[PDB]
């Protein structure tokens, strides 16, 4: 491997081999149809809103996104970088997709498959990755980085629907050597969203561009059909000269055939036919390719950047409503500006590559932090534009807002789930609070909405009405159903008497408060009322009156299957925390009444929190289950929140501690020798709770607040061994192969529940 000297990949960068098999790979642990993709991911390309692709590690364009909400894993085979090589005086040259597969569907034989084993990297570390090529039988090796330009406090660029493939190629022999790089990509109108004719209408074209210093030749892949539906749109691919190099297209081949229309032009000299040809297509499948041709000398290095766009501007969610996406803003809506969002990031990419640095950096440099948590923190990172994302510029046929949502999972495919958000939306609040705030004002629009109507409750088939009054929702809607419009598409518990939901909402728009500068005051002016509506509607909950909500011995929290009862550890915690922002909040707008009561509230709930659970060594799960004194995970949530709210203690200094090194001792250090994470109840002798399958759980992004929450009360080694399991089993070649895929949930097996989770984008909770 000669290439990497010549590039900067990060030393924290995750890496696997291309064509590696992984062997210890987990699987669901459910009996119900589940999520299982396999291994095979890499960090996806892509905006905020955009869609996202995710291309894999064996080099496939494979996870589709491209329909917001939804989960699409196939490979589309003629969606491919390849190379010809040929050393000067030989005869011939070689050629080789740079794929460790083959096709499954019969198309493209002609085509050279099976890119080997051994003969090359696969970096990430979001949102850059990178692929080395580094093969006995291709002289100049090669490398690419390819990215999206996802930047911080940039609402802009961070939406758009567009990849860069930079390359460099270095030739370290005595010969010179003749290379070529060929993109492909198959126009994929119709892939989704169209009910019949998938293909018909499909056309591509060839732009040039010659503006001096920057030429561009590019494949713009659209259909006949000026319609405004999801499903139309245009892709484009294409390249910007350098000194060096030629250019070469073709602007149509058919995908549905055995490719060597393409592929007998590229294998013998790696130069293509300059064929444009407009005509549409009827049935057959059809593709564009772009390639460059260059001559290097020995020691020789050139870069050349290739790019990718995807103007789809609508969105169709299942119950009908049809928005426009976020980057229309800046391209248009009319769907025909794939060229114009390809040539922006051509001419652009480097200014791209600096911000990304720039923003990366900080972290980067900090040398106090080992590279395997850099290798998480980044990663982690790739659900925020993987997770289902919408972020909408207007409903289509017809304000001041875009409204947001990124997805709990594709599983339980519902936006925003509040109790999950209250741990996965760290990123948010540090890196784009904008949107964040704007997610918060929404839920504080939907407080007071009241709808009537009885849906049938899926665990136990009990009906229950949709929306009460001042209970905030648990999510924002389906993109099956009808996002932002109607809310709780969650049926499978009854969300309007959880008791965590509304102390987990009030606590979210202090932390937005804190964490954006304690300036935001109009902030906390548009959701206040929300706020005390919220705490007086779960105070009516409180059915012993000791000054807390009861939880009812039913599904009523996050946990939904591991039943809590009488006062929680967890729940009351929360409780105890929201309280004291709300004073908070109360002193800030002046708000005496406010203030007066949520403090008297907050005093004799405390002490009776205190009394009720504290036992000599942690608190209590609960004060009723016969599970009563397991040791809960999460069992001081609340107080970890008032550590990042700056809220003091509401517990006693001395039994947090106490509290986090049991945890640490027992759910940690007692599961699987503390590789694994926290598992969430454990027996005080020491044996994984057996009272639900949630207990015997570890989840991804509860371990990863915990280890923020020892983090900050200087359990510093506590703090990162917590977290170490999480990453190793995400990420190690010892762990269970969920890179790009992180889970909710794991048991002691290391098999699964739910990937492609939210919550584990907690660990941004450990950059505070
Ligand atoms: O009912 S679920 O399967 O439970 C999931 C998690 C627990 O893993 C809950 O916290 C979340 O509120 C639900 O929307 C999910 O659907
Ligand atoms: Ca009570």
């Amino acid at each position: 491997d000669k290439i990497s000297h010549k590039i900067d990949i990060p030393d924290s960068a995750w890496t696997i081999g291309i064509g590696e098999k992984f062997k210890n790979a987990g699987h669901p642990n459910v009996k119900y149809p589940m999520i299982d993709d396999s291994y095979v991911q890499g960090a996806p390309l892509g905006g905020f809103g955009a869609g996202t692709i995710g291309r894999t590690y064996n080099g496939g364009f494979s996870r589709w996104h491209l329909e917001i909400g939804k989960n699409k894993y196939t490979t589309v085979y003629a969606n491919q970088f390849s190379v010809f090589q040929k050393v000067e005086g030989n005869k011939d040259g070689v050629a080789q997709v740079l794929y460790a597969g083959e096709p499954e569907n019969g198309y493209l034989s002609s085509w050279k498959w099976d890119y080997p084993k051994e003969s090359g990297m696969y970096y990430a570390l979001y949102p850059n990755s990178w692929y080395t090529y580094t093969n006995k039988d291709l002289p100049v090796q090669l490398a690419v980085k390819q990215f999206s330009p996802i930047i911080p406090y940039n609402y802009k660029e961070t939406s758009y629907p567009v990849a860069v493939f930079k390359w460099t190629a270095y030739n370290p022999t005595n010969k010179n050597v003749d290379v070529s790089i060929m993109f492909t990509w198959q126009n994929m109108i119709g892939f989704f969203g169209k009910q019949v004719n998938v293909n018909s209408g499909n056309f591509n074209k060839i732009i040039k561009d010659k503006s001096k210093d920057s030429e561009i030749v590019a494949a713009v892949m659209g259909n006949i059909s000026n319609d405004n539906e999801e499903w139309n749109g245009e892709y484009s691919i294409g390249v910007k000269k350098v000194p060096g190099v030629d250019i070469s297209y073709k602007a149509k081949f058919v995908t549905t055939g055995d490719g060597s229309d393409l592929w007998h032009e590229f294998s013998k000299n790696g130069i293509l036919d300059n064929k444009d040809d407009e005509t549409p297509t009827k049935q057959d499948g059809i593709g564009s390719a772009i390639a460059v041709n260059f001559k290097l000398q020995p020691g020789q290095t050139i870069e050349v950047p290739f790019a990718l766009s995807w103007d789809l501007p609508i969105m169709k969610f299942g119950g009908g409503d049809k928005w426009y996406k976020m980057y229309t803003k800046y391209f248009g809506k009319n769907g025909k500006n794939s060229f114009a969002i390809l040539k922006e990031a051509l001419n652009n990419y480097q200014k791209w590559e600096k911000m990304i640095d720039d923003w990366q950096k900080p972290i980067l440099s900090n040398k106090s932090k080992p590279d395997w948590y850099k290798t998480a923190l980044f990663n982690e990172l790739y659900y925020l534009a993987d997770g289902g994302t919408a972020w909408e510029n207007g409903k289509v046929g017809e304000r001041t807002n875009n409204m947001f949502g990124l997805l709990e999972c594709f599983d339980y495919n519902y936006y925003e789930t509040l109790d999950v958000r209250f741990y996965g939306s760290f990123p948010l609040v540090m890196l784009w609070p904008d949107i964040e705030k704007q997610v918060m004002r929404q839920f504080a629009d939907t407080i007071n909405v009241q709808d009537s109507s009885e849906f049938k409750v899926g665990s136990n088939g009990a009906m229950a009405v949709k929306k009460v009054q001042g209970m905030i929702p648990h999510d924002l809607g389906s993109s099956y159903a009808l996002p932002w419009i109607k809310i709780n598409a969650y049926d499978w518990q009854n969300p309007n008497i959880w008791k965590d939901l509304n102390s987990k909402y009030v606590l979210l728009v202090y932390r937005d408060y804190v964490l954006t500068g304690k300036t935001d005051k109009e902030f906390l002016k548009y959701t206040w009322k929300s706020v005390k509506t919220a705490l007086d509607k779960l105070k009516e909950m409180d059915k012993d009156n000791d000054g807390i909500p009861d939880n009812e011995g039913i599904p009523d929290q996050t946990y939904d299957t591991w039943s809590m009862k009488g006062t929680s550890a967890y729940c009351g915690s929360l409780w105890l925390a929201a309280l004291k922002a709300a004073q908070e909040i109360g002193k800030v707008l002046k708000d005496n009444e406010a203030y007066i009561k949520y403090n008297e509230w907050y005093k004799i709930a405390q002490q009776n929190f205190e009394k009720e659970l504290w036992n000599g060594e942690y608190y209590n799960f609960d004060t009723e289950s016969d599970h009563k004194d397991s040791i809960m995970a999460d069992q001081l949530a609340g107080q970890w929140y008032a550590d990042i709210l700056r809220l003091g203690d509401i517990l006693p200094k001395d039994h947090v501690q106490k509290a986090l090194k049991k945890i640490y001792e027992f759910n940690v250090m007692k599961f699987e020798n503390g590789k694994m994470g926290a598992v969430n109840g454990m027996r005080p002798d020491g044996i994984v709770d057996e009272s639900d399958i949630q207990a015997q759980e570890v989840w991804t992004g509860v371990t990863y607040a915990l280890a923020s929450f020892m983090k900050y009360r200087g359990m510093t080694e506590e703090a990162y061994n917590t977290a170490y399991g999480v990453y190793k089993m995400t990420y190690d070649k010892s762990g269970k192969g969920y890179w790009f895929r992180t889970p909710e949930a794991w048991t002691k097996d290391g098999n699964y529940r739910a990937s492609m989770y939210m919550r584990p984008l907690s660990i941004w909770s450990m950059e505070v």
